[PDB]
């Protein structure tokens, strides 16, 4: 265990990639270590606590990895997006809006930052990030469907209108207006 140490770091960190979770943190509490951070066991095992329900520990391991690694666009998402799935949004919002713009192609980002303004009553925000993932995936009823429901907690049934017939549409299946347009 300086070989068997690398041995469970290097297993650990593989497991975490492949998703054997459970498996990773057998492994890589065996290397962790405070005080001698290694970023890459922190964030994989970050990970890996997040997955088997340790989320304490696991957005703990993630905040100190955040801090040792302030580039670290892995890390920031999926602390963020950890923090929308506790409803923590005042932590999940500032991380989100910093990926979003460091990594614009990222769309689940896009639209969880979307739905989480939503649901702060930050809709004209909310609004801003739903174009900009339609722009991205112009298809993705859930996208059409949430926006309307922004736009109609304003007011602006108008606006809503559209996205909420595209919404249903999408549901039913292929839209018969693209028989008529060329690829
Ligand atoms: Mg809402």
């Amino acid at each position: 265990d300086d070989i068997r140490q690398v041995y469970y770091r290097d297993k650990g960190i593989s497991h975490a990639k492949a998703g054997r979770y459970s498996q990773a943190v057998m492994l890589l509490e065996q290397v962790y270590d405070a005080d001698a951070f290694d970023v890459d066991v922190a964030l994989h095992l970050g990970i890996a606590y997040v997955k088997t329900g340790a989320v304490d520990r696991g957005t703990e391991l993630l905040e100190r990895s955040l801090a040792d690694a302030p580039d670290n666009v892995k890390v920031a998402t999926v602390l963020g997006l950890t923090y929308v799935q506790v409803q923590k949004y005042d932590l999940a919002v500032p991380l989100l809006i910093k990926v979003a713009e460091a990594n614009p192609i990222n769309f689940n980002v896009r639209f969880r930052l979307g739905v989480a303004l939503d649901n702060l009553g930050r809709f004209d925000e909310a609004i801003d990030s739903f174009k900009i993932a339609l722009g991205l995936r112009p298809n993705e009823g859930k996208v059409h469907r949430a926006i309307a429901f922004s736009y109609e907690q304003m007011g602006r049934h108008e606006e809503a209108l559209p996205h909420f017939k595209k919404a249903n549409e999408l549901d039913e299946g292929a839209s018969v207006e693209l028989a008529l347009v060329p690829r």
